[PDB]
């Protein structure tokens, strides 16, 4: 739920010549969508854990 409304494109929603320069967000296995500023969202994660 918290990653998509920390705005991250799902795999249906989104054409695939944006994805080169993207990072792609996994949770448990499953490959879920991608994101553009993988920094701020990796600590923020972090200072919520």
């Amino acid at each position: 739920e918290f990653l998509e409304e920390w705005s991250m494109e799902n795999l249906e929603e989104i054409s695939p010549a944006a994805i080169a320069d993207a990072t792609k967000i996994f949770v448990n296995g499953c490959w879920v969508g991608i994101h553009k500023d993988p920094e701020q969202l990796m600590n923020t994660l972090r200072k919520l854990r």
